[PDB]
């Protein structure tokens, strides 16, 4: 509240503590932090995404981004962990530290902002944006079905009315297109991560198509190495693979459409839990996550640095 030291990563917080939190943060490390507004939602709230960075040019980077579907509120949690995380890890973790001396870390925690304050708000179990138009009386599209990876085929819904749907176009959500913007603008982006909830996979692409990707081995190996690595906390047990292989064939999907950039490392997370709880995880289990999730994703990120 006062200080991230203060602040309880806990609980499950709003969107104003959420952004609160970010300009803490910046506050308490200026060299290592900084906040961009990539855009602004639906309903006009600011986007933002952190950048950790130790200097240099434009350094290869590492997108991470959490809270596409605004009830996982486990990942929004997690997202809040990480920034204070690499803040505090910074010049202790040997690992951490040769990262962040070589890349830099785009992060952001609330994809889907208008979402986010509307299952607080209205309804707990909203999942898509809160886009209008056209001719429906219902809100929203899927925006992890707005990406233009074999956009509007199967593996999506054209019915306004869905939970899936896929919006008008590829990249009419405006929250979709400022990443694409951000990271067709970067172009130096190597890795490309989309934390969701729940059921405990660890997902490369594709999702729209059967065909295997190029790098199908080396994708895989570097799945397993962290599922490995996040199992051996608290043995929180995860499959992994490739999307339409391992949930199901899903179009328009983020990981799908950055690999297509040329972004090698793309990776889904489902984080927990099974079903016990589903999308209404305990705070007990915010931390416990977190850690975990970590490792996971420091493993991913290792294996970037090195190739
Ligand atoms: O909602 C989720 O957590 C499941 C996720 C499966 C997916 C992963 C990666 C890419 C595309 C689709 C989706 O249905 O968006
Ligand atoms: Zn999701």
């Amino acid at each position: 509240a006062r200080s991230t030291n203060t602040f309880n990563y806990a609980t499950y917080h709003t969107l104003d503590e959420i952004y609160d939190f970010m300009d803490l943060l910046v506050a308490e490390h200026p060299q290592l932090v900084s906040k961009l507004q990539i855009g602004r939602s639906y309903e006009g709230r600011p986007i933002y995404v952190l950048k950790f960075s130790t200097g240099g040019s434009n350094r290869p980077a590492i997108w991470i981004d959490l809270g596409i579907h605004s009830r996982e509120w486990i990942t929004q949690a997690t997202g809040v962990w990480f920034a204070k995380k690499f803040t505090e890890n910074y010049g202790q973790n040997p690992s951490f530290t040769a990262i962040l001396d070589s890349m830099d870390i785009f992060l952001e925690i609330v994809t889907n902002p208008n979402g986010f304050a509307f299952t607080h708000s209205e309804n707990r179990l909203w999942r898509k944006t809160r886009s209008v138009t056209s001719s429906s009386l219902c809100v929203g599209v899927d925006a992890n079905r707005n990406w233009d990876a074999g956009f509007g085929k199967a593996g999506a819904s054209s019915s306004p009315c869905s939970e899936t749907y896929h919006g008008k176009y590829a990249n009419s959500e405006v929250e979709v297109k400022s990443i694409v913007d951000f990271v067709k603008n970067h172009g130096n982006f190597k890795a490309f991560l989309s934390i969701h909830s729940y059921s405990q996979l660890l997902l490369y692409p594709y999702g729209y198509t059967t065909q295997s990707i190029p790098d199908k081995t080396e994708l895989n190996q570097v799945a397993k190495s962290a599922v490995a690595a996040l199992k051996s906390l608290y043995g929180t047990s995860y499959k992994y693979g490739s999307i339409i292989t391992t949930i199901y064939q899903a179009s328009g999907g983020s990981i799908d459409w950055s690999y297509n950039q040329g972004i090698k490392y793309s990776f889904t997370f489902e984080l927990r839990d099974t079903g016990r709880y589903g999308f209404l995880l305990p705070a007990s289990q915010i931390i416990p996550t977190a850690q975990e999730t970590w490792l996971g994703v420091l493993t991913i990120m290792e294996h970037t640095v090195n190739n």
